[PDB]
């Protein structure tokens, strides 16, 4: 993970 | 805004 979003 | 991140 480590990313974010939101999709 | 309204979206997220983190870039
Ligand atoms: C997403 O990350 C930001 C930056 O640290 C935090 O401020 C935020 O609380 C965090 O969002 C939580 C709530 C969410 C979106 N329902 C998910 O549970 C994420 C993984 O964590
Ligand atoms: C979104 O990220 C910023 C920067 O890290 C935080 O300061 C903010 O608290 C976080 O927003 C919260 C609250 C919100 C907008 N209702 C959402 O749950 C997000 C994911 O987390
Ligand atoms: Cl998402
Ligand atoms: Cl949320
Ligand atoms: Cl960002």
């Amino acid at each position: 993970x480590x990313n974010x979003x939101y999709x």
